[PDB]
C-alpha cells in the first residue's frame, strides 16, 4: 500500500507549515514555537495567560495516542495558565514519544507549538492534491472535517466533492466560490473561503508542493474561517530549486543511516530481517524481497543506488549495510542498465578489501558490462561468491544466512568459496 | 537390549555346526552341503530320492519368513524327488534373501543343507549356556521345543528346568539322567538323552563355545532322539586358540567394511545417521550416541579402536569412516587411558593429510597425554577443530553436520576453522 | 457485574431529567421536547434558527454509536437551520434505534430533545451518589468530564475527588466551595458551582434519587457553568411516595412482558435459553441459573414472585412464562419462607388446569407448608412432576427440555408422569 | 461378506462328521467321543495308551487360539498316556472356551474327540462344494493343505485346481484319477485317492450337503491317505428330508433366543445396538439396518418372519424382542407381499395388549392389505405409533430410542402418542 519503497517525501513539522501559511496571508490562529519552558511561559503570557493549546512536533502517524517517557497521554494538551503550560512543556521537550508506528524506537519531541485555542462551529475538510486521474491539481472538499476522511469517503462517496483545475489558466475565484458553496459554507463567509483557497493554491504552486491538506478547515464562533491543521507533503524531486523548504528538513526524525544514505543519493529501506541486499531500482528491490520471502528468508536492510552512481557511492552503500549488525548475508543484486555494472564490481572489490567484509557477499551482476565486471571479480581473487540466476541467488543467500547464524550458535568460524 | 555394540559373536552356518555335532558322535540326521544343484541331485538320490528337506544357509534372524529375489517363501523346503530338489535349489543358490532383519541389504544364500526328513514325536528344547547367575555352564531343558521359548519361559517359568554344573568336577551322567527325567523323557530312551547331553557338553568345553542351543531336540518315531537344530554361539575372545572353528568364519554375511575393520582389530558399528565418530571403548560409544541423539543428530557409523592400537590402526579407522559417503561430520571422541592419546593425534594428522579429509573433524582428545596431542595438533596446522567439552563437542558436531548438509543443498563450499 | 437481577431502577428520558433540573433552578441550556418535525421547526426558529443540537430520547447503553432503520449514525446531530432540523428529525421520530445493547430488538425513538449548542471551555465530571462505603450521599468530582470516567478513575485514582456528606446536618455551602476548589474551578465562578451543587443536592434529596451524574459539567465560553448531561438513576422502592416521577415512566422501552410483570409486582428476567423457571428470591434465581448451566442447560426467562404474593400473582406468572414460545420445560423452584408454599401449589394447580400447560412442570416445593402443598398436588391428580432435591430437579428439568426438543424434531407427542 | 443374515447353515461337531465319513467307508483315523474323563481313559488305553490326540468339540472360528476358563491354550492337545489324557480332559469337558469370535460369550465344550495321532507326509487340501459359477458341484484340490487356503489361492490362483461335475451322469472314476494326478499324488496311491473322492461325493449327494472340506487330506507315513478334518456345511432347506442329520443338531452352541426363534420358523439376528426391529425379508432387514445406522442409531436384535406366518408367529416374535433388555425402541417394518399385513396388525394388537409392551412401537405397515391393518390399529386404540415413510420411520424410531434412554437417565416416565 502507498509507496514507501520509492522516496520518502519531505514532511515538515507542524510549526514550519503553519509559518508558511502565515507568510502567505492565509487566515490562521496565532502560533509560536517553544524550545524550552521559558519561552513557552513568555508566549502563554503574551497570548493572554489563558486558553492556550500545546502541540508536540513529532513526525509520526500516531500523535494523539502516543506516550511519552514521562508518562503523558497524547501530543496535544489544553492549558489555561502559563505555569501549567511550563509544567506540561517540561514533560514534552527533550522527551521520547512512543507511538504504534515507532513501537519502541520513538522520535524525540524537540520543540512544541504554542497556539491560541479557538472553538470551531463547523468542521470542513479540504485538500489541494496533485493527482494523475485528473492530470493535475485537484481541490477536494467536504463537510466532514476533524474525523478520519477515508471512512466517510468510502461509505459516502457523494459527500466528497472533487474539482480539477486547469494549470495554464491557473485557478479562478469563481471556481473557489463554487467549491465553497458546494461544500455548504454559510453564504456570508464564502468570500473568505475563496480567498483562503486562492492563497493556498498560490502557496501550492510556489513551494513545489504535492498535497496541502487542511483538516479541519473550521469556521470560528465569529466567522473568519481559520485553518487548524496544515499537513503538507512536498515533492522529493523539487530539492534543486526549493532550497528554503528543503534546508529546514528535520533529520532527527530518521535514523542516522538514513541521513548518511541521503547524503550520497542512496535510497535506504530498513526492515526486520537478517539478509542485507544492495539493489538497483525499486522494482527489483521488491522483486528481491518477494523472492527472499519465498525461500523462507527475510531481508534486513536493502538499498537503491539509483542510476549512474560513482564507485564511492557503492562503497558508502556497503559501509551502510555493514554498519548494521543484524545483517548476516549480503547479496548485491544489480542488473545492468543506466548503472554501469563494472563500477559496482570495482566497488565490491574495494569495499570488501577495505572494510574487511567477512560476511558472504552473494553477488549477481549483469547488464551492459558483464565481461568487465566478471573479469575484475576474478582478478581480485576473493570470496566474492558469483551467481547469475535470480532464483539460484536467492536460494544461495538464504541458505548462507542460515549457515552463518548456525555457525555463530556453534561458536565456530567458516569461510565460503565457489565450488571448484 | 542384548549386547550388539560389544563384539559380534561368531555364528556359523547350520551345516558347519551339524558337522561339528556329527564328528562328536551326537545322534544327528544325515546331512550334506550343496553348492550347486548337481550335487544336490547326487545327495538326494543318495538318501533315497524321496523325503528330503532343503535348508538355506543364511545368517539372519528371519529364515522361514524371508523372501528370495526369485520369489520363494521361506528358507526351508520339503522335496520328494531329486528333480524338484534341483528345481528349488536353483532358486536358492546364488540368490539374495530378503528378511526383515536385513530389510533391503539381504545376505546371499551361498550353499544349502540337504537332509533327511524325520517325523518328530515329541519336541524338547535344550541348551548348554555359559551364564553369570550360576557362575558357569547351565543345562536348560524343557518340553516346549519347536516353538519360541521366551514366551513359554515368561508365562510358565516352572516349565523351564535349569541345572548348573560344577566345572572342576566336570559333568556327571547322573546329572544328565536327572535332567532327562525332569523334562519328561520316555523311560526307555533316557540313557540316549544322557549320552547326547554328555557329548554335547564335551563339545561345549572343547570348542570354547558359549551357547549350544538344540531346538528342538526331538524323539523320532522309532526312538533314538535326534537333534534338529544346533545353534552355536561361540566366544569372540577364543580366536587365538580355536583356529579351526574361527577359520571357517563366513565373511560374505557382513559388509566389506566390517571385514576390513576385523582385519585390524577395530570394532565397527554402522547406523542410519550422518555423523561419523571414532570412539575409544564401547561405553563412551553409547555415551556419544546418546548425546548426539539429544542434540537432534544421529550417528552414522562409529568405531572402537580398543586399547594400545598403533597409529596405522587409527589411519585405517579414518579410511573406514571416510569410505562411507553417508557421513558428513566426523568427531574423534577418545578419552585417554590405555589408548595413548598422542598416537591418535598423530593418526589424525596423517589421515587428514593423506586421504584429503575435507569434512569437519570435531576432535576431542584427553587423557594421559594432552600436552603432546594438542602440541602435535597445533604444529600440524590444519582445520583440526579442537574441542574439550563432551556436550560442547556434541553440539558443535551436530551443528557442523547441519551446516555441511545445508551448504551441499546451496551448492556452495565451506571451510571450518577455530575462532581466533 | 452490577445488579441486573435485583430490580430495574427507573431511568427517565433525557428531557424529563433536564426539565427536573430546570424547575430546581439549576443552570441549564435551553431545551425542549419534539414529537414531530413541525414543533422541531417551531423550536429551532424560536432558538434563533441556527446552532441547534438534536438528541435522541432512547434508553440504551449505546446512543452515539447506534444505528437507525433509516440509516443514520448516532443519536446526536448538529443542525444549523430549522429545515435540516426537520429533515433529520424525520429520520429519528418513529424510527427504531439499533445499538449493541439491543443487538436486534432496538427501542423506538419516540421523541427528541432540541437544545441550544454551547461551546464548552473546560469539562468537569460530577456526581451525587448514595453509597454504602461512606454510609450516605457522596459528592464525586473530577476535571475529566466528557470522557468515560472509569478508565481515568482506575489509572489515576487521585484525580477523582470524593467527599461524603452528613445527612442530618444537610449539605453546607463551604463544602461545595471546597469541592469546587479541589476540582480546579476558576476562582471567579466557584460561587456558581457551589449554588449548582446545592440545588442538585436539594433535588437529590427531594425526588428520592439514588445517583445524579452530571457528565460533563462544563464552564461556558462566558462563565456561568452549565450542565450538559443529567443522568439520574432513581430508587425503585420510592414508588409509593414519589408519584410524579414514577408516573412519567416510559413503558415502550421494555418488553410488554416486563410491563405485565411490573403490573403485578413480579420481577422478570428474560434470557436466551429454553428452560423457563419460577423462583422465589433473587439469590435462589442465580442459584437455579448456575445449576442449570452446570448440567448443560440454559434458562429461558425466569421470574421472582417476591414475598406474600397472592395466588393470582403466580397464575399471572405462569401465564407470563407460557406466553413466550422459546420456553420448553418449566421448573417452579420456590423454597418456603415468607412466600407460603401452599398458595404456590394452588397456583400451579389452577394455572395448569386453566391455560392447558402441557409442558413438563418440574416443581420443587418446600418450606413452612410442605404437607399442604404436596397434599394439594396429589389431590389435583395431574402431570405435576414433583421433585425435592435441587440438583436432582435441575438434572430432571434439563433432561426434560432435551426430551421435549427431541420429540418436537421427531414430530411425535409425549406425556410425562412420575415413576410408579 | 459371506451371507450371515440369510440362514445359519447347520454345522455339526467334528465327531459327528467323522462318524459320517466312517460309515461311508472313507479312510479315516480311528476316533471316538468322550463325555467324561473315564471313557477318555478307556479309549486311550484302547488305542494303545500312547500317541493320542484330544480335540475340543466347539463350533467357533477360532479353536487352536481359544482359551478355556481353566487356563489352557487351544482346543487340540497331544497326550502320550491315558492319565494325562484324563488330566487334560478334566480341563476341557464342562469348561467354557473363550475365542475372539465369541469374545466373552464363549461356547461350552460338552464333549471331546479322542483320536489316534498319525504323522502326515504330504498335506493336500480338497473340497466338494456346490457353486453357481459351475452350476453344480465342484471338486477343488490343491497341494497346500494344513494352511489357510485363501492366501495361497489369491497369491497363486494356478495351484488351486477346480473341476466341475455333471450331475445327471454322476461322477466318473476317471475324473477322480485326473484330479489326483493334477494335484500331484504319488503314482502308487492314486487309486485310493480316487476311491476316497468317490465315497466323499456319494456322501455329498446322499446327505444333501453343500460343502465337504477335507483340510488337510494327508498321505500317511505308510500310504493309505487319511482325512484329518472333515468340515461339512449342510443345507438349511434340506431339513424336511434329512431327519437323521438335522436331529443331531447341537443347540447349546446358540443362544436360547435363537433356539426359540428356530422353533417357530423365524430368522433372528442379534447385534450390539439398542433399537429392536421386526422385518419381513432379509433384504429389507439390511435396508433397515443401513437406514438406522445413517441416522446415528444402531439396531439391537431384529427378526425375519418369513412368508405366510401365522399371528402366533409374530406374537412369539414380539415376545422374543421384548425378552432382551438391551432393546429400547421397537419398529415393526414389514412391507406387504406374501406376508399378509393384516395378520401382523392383529399380532401387534395382541402382543402389545398381552405382554404389556410399554416401549415405543414405531410400526410401518404396507402392502396387499393396508385398509384392514390400519383399521385394526385404529380400532384397538393404543400407543401403536403409526408411520408410513421409511426414512421418516427410521428418524422417528432413532429419536424415540434417544428419548427413552434419556428419560431413563432422568428417572422419569414417558408415554408416546401420535400428534393430534
Amino acid at each position: 500500500e502507498n509507496l514507501y519503497f520509492q522516496s520518502m517525501n519531505l514532511s515538515l513539522h507542524e510549526y514550519m507549515s503553519m509559518e508558511l501559511l502565515q507568510e502567505a496571508g492565509v487566515s490562521v490562529p496565532k502560533g509560536y514555537v517553544a524550545k524550552s519552558p521559558d519561552e513557552a511561559y513568555a508566549i502563554a503570557k503574551k497570548l493572554g495567560s489563558k486558553d492556550v493549546v500545546i502541540k508536540a512536533q513529532v513526525l509520526a502517524g500516531g500523535r494523539g495516542k502516543g506516550t511519552f517517557e514521562s508518562g503523558l497521554k497524547g501530543g496535544v494538551k489544553i492549558v489555561f495558565s502559563p505555569e501549567e503550560a511550563k509544567a506540561v512543556s517540561s514533560q514534552m521537550i527533550g522527551k521520547k514519544l512512543f507511538t504504534k508506528q515507532t513501537g519502541e524506537k520513538g522520535r524525540i519531541c524537540n520543540q512544541v507549538l504554542v497556539c491560541e485555542r479557538k472553538y470551531p462551529r463547523r468542521e470542513y475538510y479540504f485538500a489541494i492534491t496533485m493527482e494523475r486521474s485528473f492530470q493535475g491539481p485537484v481541490l477536494i472538499g467536504s463537510s466532514h472535517g476533524g474525523v478520519n476522511i477515508e471512512d466517510v469517503a468510502a461509505e459516502s462517496p457523494e459527500a466528497i466533492i472533487k474539482e480539477p483545475i486547469d494549470i495554464e489558466e491557473g485557478i479562478k475565484k469563481e471556481q473557489a466560490l463554487q467549491l465553497a458553496q458546494k461544500m455548504g459554507f454559510p453564504p456570508n463567509i464564502v468570500e473568505s473561503a475563496a480567498e483562503n483557497m486562492v492563497k493556498l493554491y498560490s502557496l501550492f504552486l510556489k513551494y513545489d508542493a504535492t498535497m496541502i491538506e487542511i483538516n479541519p478547515m473550521v469556521e470560528d464562533s465569529d466567522g473568519a474561517v481559520l485553518c487548524m491543521d496544515a499537513k503538507i507533503n512536498f515533492d522529493s524531486n523539487s530539492a534543486y530549486r526549493q532550497k528554503k523548504i528543503f534546508d529546514l528538513q528535520d533529520w532527527t526524525q530518521e535514523d542516522e543511516r538514513d541521513k548518511d544514505a541521503a547524503k550520497a543519493n542512496l535510497n535506504y529501506i530498513g526492515l526486520d530481517g537478517n539478509i542485507g541486499c544492495l539493489v538497483n531500482g525499486a522494482g527489483l528491490a521488491m522483486a528481491t524481497m518477494d523472492i527472499i520471502k519465498l525461500h523462507g528468508g527475510t531481508p534486513a536492510n536493502f538499498l537503491d543506488v539509483g542510476g549512474g552512481a560513482t564507485v564511492h557511492q557503492v562503497t558508502e552503500a556497503f559501509k551502510l549495510i555493514t554498519s548494521d549488525k543484524k545483517v548476516l548475508a549480503i547479496l548485491v543484486n544489480i542488473f545492468g542498465g543506466i548503472m554501469r555494472c563494472d563500477v559496482i564490481a570495482q566497488g565490491i572489490v574495494m569495499a570488501v578489501k577495505d572494510l574487511e567484509i567477512k560476511i558472504p557477499v552473494v553477488v549477481r551482476l549483469q547488464g551492459t558490462r558483464v565481461d568487465d565486471a566478471k573479469a575484475l571479480i576474478a582478478d581480485s581473487g576473493l570470496k566474492i561468491l558469483a551467481c547469475d540466476d535470480l532464483d539460484e541467488a536467492a536460494r544461495m543467500v538464504v541458505k548462507l544466512s542460515e549457515i552463518v547464524t548456525l555457525a555463530k550458535q556453534a561458536h565456530v568460524d567458516v569461510k565460503f568459496q565457489l565450488p571448484i
